[PDB]
């Protein structure tokens, strides 16, 4: 798929396994990752071999949310902000569209931007003690990576206010209780992968239809506040609040 | 209201009973039945006599789904094809528009079709063991009789997709606390007619617009998605994997 | 400084503001006043830049009771009247979704009609364990227009917001928790919130009005859809013969 | 035909129905079977597969004047007639917005309130050189909600609907086109719109019929967005002194 | 007045008010005070149960000619007052989506910027034969987010609202009429405007203000829908150096 | 762009110019020129560099619409069916969102996709003696390009109805009087490059943020009917109706 090397795609049929690629690092999302899930969606709808995918984390997180690095570039380089918020749009988009059932294996903590991945996938499968959270606003940000965005469609507004708004710690098991998650597992990478192989063997025709029917939900909600959240967030990342913030951590 | 034999409505005062009637089939549909739930709901009304309803199968299912024959025809006939999109259409736009409240007493399986009908109830009453279940996909059909359609108003859209794509039965107690039904009842037909009766001795036109203004969400999702979702359906029926699916479902001798 | 009657005390504390439906002897009951301050507070809290948040709560041992059976007797006999509260009644529900600052609500005891829908309009939502929720409005004659029932599935199925609705059912705090119309069951809610909204209140600005607006996008959408049709079928009934003579009962008070 | 009332006529030709407003000697005003008859037309067409286009048009001298001042009074007295007729409202707009097959307008006379709605909810529209256009629900103290303000819109720009609502200006046939309220000038609007119907129905119906859908989708969300509150907001109007007062001098 | 500051002139004549716009010398452009006042003026319109419709229009040789230079310029150096710009810039155009009561714009001479916006607004509109439409934001580094082109699309075909919003192109008074952004060209816009408004003040209100609410939700559809994004950009848009440069020059 | 033979993409500093290029074929659509188009406008959004587009058809047509070998294969071929449609919803919604103003130089006829693209342009510039017209119901098929699609947007729905239905010719001079076009030219290919570089000197931000405001109301009416119609014209590539009439031309 042309990936850069924090994105292994590996093939197994017509599945694709995703994983997050910097393990060190607990899958922090940097320029390269980022430009990398822009680009990968519209690649596997366009791919016929294609027909599932499964996203996991290399190592002990799904992923950990911003590189500190890469955030301090963020505030003081308008180039790359006016990129990065095009493919931020492209990852919010590329997954609402896409043509294949997406199961996220989350085997670790799942913030900011992974836990965003987690609210569009097709089914989620999270481990015993992982977690998802967005601590966006903590941080000076406004939640725009489509994390918040998402929820309403999953959970109540109130508790998506709540979460956005404080960045509370969502357990493996309150996500499944919630709907933000599927079923906790306890290898959650190899049910994922069972999941999706049993998903291959069904009529693809229905499969594929079935999950644009659904989808034009998670469409609609996007369209209507998706350009406000990311002008917002660039905004953000101007702000003394979050200039300050992201230099110290 | 002119219903054939496979649709037995029943007048109690200002209560209409509905109970689809091929028991011998677990209520399965048939073009019949189809065609009645199609034209029932505008003839609900349309009868001001007429201020509430339950719907309920006889026997020991709701409706446990498409007739195997039915489906068979529909991958051969083309009429009939555009004739069931069509009908499919008014039991959903029909439901989300009716005037008087709909009262489900789920006395057993509630598979396809009948699950649908269920999401597009008021309230919904279920029995300790009966399950709702869309098999849709597992049989070579994209889900668009209204099920799937609406699950998302009444739960997580991650919740939504996976049972659509999966098929899994879904308890009476797994519904209750899902907010897929409402109450788990011993007798949910007696308990049904007894909240519906209740509900007739409230003023009429607050009753009336109240499910009105909630029914506006029903219609604007519906509205987005139902077309797509009935043109892809109408797809499904031609393709050789549900041919060859429905072939060995239908083969009974 | 908001210009509220008696029926609304507004107490600052810093950049908090903490909001105080104030009938206590009539359990905070809705009459014209305190709708009319409801309707016109949430616009001057959006320009008051020295607020940054709220906390909304009732005196004495109810959240609110509804409506004053004395104001709704009035609203079907008073077609000016009527109209004006319609008018009064968009702006609590457009008000709320629109408000700059996250609202926290601390429901300290029942939470009944209008009531309920400014906790459903709230951001935050804290509760007493005794208190509860509820919609009567059908039971009364009345369409549920007021902002409950029309935001309530945006927090809940559809299915059991319409059991509720049309039956006034009674959510305990329990209950409201187990659902999503409320966040937290509290011994003590006005403390909690406080300490709630003055958590957020640390937090970058830009970063928290922003996601409230990302948020409430979704809340009104669904507002939008239905609004002017719920308060003109709300109009409607107040002429109704059922709500005339339930109302004329309500209202005798010797 | 469609168990119609006399008011509205029926006839087949083929795979085309022909819908004549049948009350001439009251310029075809809408009355109580006539407004229920045109409720459940468009179901029945939409039901029949031997119908696959339709063009609709009025007896006599005009397409229909509106409002029958008898039923108006009627409606302002009763409100169980009044909820019936919301209700057969709503299903005439969500009826012929739903409708399977081409609907062609013939308008051969003056299209008020009602009638001119029926135009703005028809697919393609021949208008008579001397007829007009007219909403005068306001003048007459009643919001306009049954199609035509609701749906112009889609037609115009929403500073023309709404001066047009609010004044109830006439809008000519000339000037209906020039603004897209209508499709052409016609000189027998009815023998036109007759041939128009009889050109689609040679066409691939699988085509027709789903293009039709594809550009009704919008129709329908402008609809969607407003009917409920518009047809509260009429059912209102019929209850003002200002109704009953103008209706009964008329 | 209604407390509205100077720049903002309301005369009550029976249940008509006569909203002028009261800037002469500066063609009526907007400075901070005239905006805040347009902001807070239609919900008081809308409560005061007096007032039943209203004709907009602008004091001497124009309606208006969109921001003050002075004020923009501020505009690209303080923070607080962009935020409350872009508060009472939703204010304007909410306010006026919601309003109760029928309003006719009497464009006198060049609506431009904001201007035109007000007029998109408008229920009808009165337009002078010598007099134009247009919107200039682009040309000066500034998102056309006031409710101009955020409305256009309701009244013209999305091709030429495009090109307007991008080439700032001047939209005649024949032009305006011709393509659905005004009703009527007149010798006297203040004189039919009021004409037009009177005849309305005779008609049953129930109907008129019902009417006006039918037809506004598809305008406060269309707000709903781009609002928050347009203001946002605009927003940023102050603190460009593309504005910033362009601004500093037009006012001095 | 790794653009094919088929589409022409020129560079002249920010501006891009495109060229629809199979002249003697009058610009007709094949598999190629179509995937061409569904991956180019997502290549203009991400290169920096380009900051506004012409498009035009080279030789006498802007584009006369399908190509007859390619749409009778279309009938009896089904992945290609299920790509031309995957790749047909990306043009529509890589126009709807593309980064950079887009100015149309019809310089003959437009028809089928050719006036879709059209209508999803932003600027027009039409010859004399060129028209708009749209025949996809009168060869058996849905007209789900875009075109029909999008023409509520800028004309009244009864004359969108009418030249959807009837494949009605629209000339040049009716096309600028109903807002389907913004100018007709003597040389419109000259003008649009003119235009175009006459917005490439205006404040960039302004200039794609407007774009954007405006292209909201495309993106909400494309959302609400692209799938049912993308879904239909699938369906009626596969009636008799429309296999008879491709194999009789
Ligand atoms: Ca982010
Ligand atoms: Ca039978
Ligand atoms: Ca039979
Ligand atoms: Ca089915
Ligand atoms: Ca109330
Ligand atoms: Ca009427
Ligand atoms: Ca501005
Ligand atoms: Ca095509
Ligand atoms: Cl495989
Ligand atoms: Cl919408």
């Amino acid at each position: 798929y042309d990936m850069p090397t924090e994105i292994d795609v590996r093939a197994d049929g017509a599945l694709r396994i995703i994983t997050l690629n910097r393990p060190d690092s607990l899958n922090s999302v940097n320029d390269d990752l980022h430009v990398g899930l822009a680009r990968l969606w519209q690649r596997l709808t366009d791919d016929p071999t294609a027909r599932a995918a499964v996203i996991t984390g290399a190592g002990r997180a799904f992923s950990a949310g911003g590189d500190f690095g890469y955030l301090k570039e963020l505030s003081a380089d308008a180039d790359l902000r006016a990129k990065t918020i095009r493919d931020g749009r492209e990852i919010v988009l590329g997954m609402a569209r896409c043509r294949i059932p997406v199961v996220a294996a989350v085997n670790g903590p799942a913030v900011g931007l992974g836990c965003s991945l987690v609210a569009l996938s097709d089914i989620v499968y999270i481990a015993e003690n992982a977690y998802l959270a967005d601590p966006h606003v903590q941080v000076g940000l406004v939640a725009a990576d489509g994390g918040p965005l998402t929820w309403p469609l999953h959970i109540s507004l109130l508790l998506a206010k709540e979460y956005a708004l404080t960045g509370t710690r969502i357990s493996a098991q309150r996500a499944v209780e919630l709907g933000l998650a599927n079923h906790v597992a306890d290898d959650p990478v190899a049910e994922a992968i069972a999941c999706a192989k049993k998903i291959l063997e069904l009529p693809q025709q229905a499969v594929e239809s079935t999950k644009r029917v659904l989808n034009i939900h998670l469409e609609r909600a996007v369209l209507a506040s998706l350009d406000y959240a990311l002008s917002a967030e660039s905004q953000s990342f101007v702000t003394e609040d979050f200039r300050s913030i992201v230099t110290k951590l």
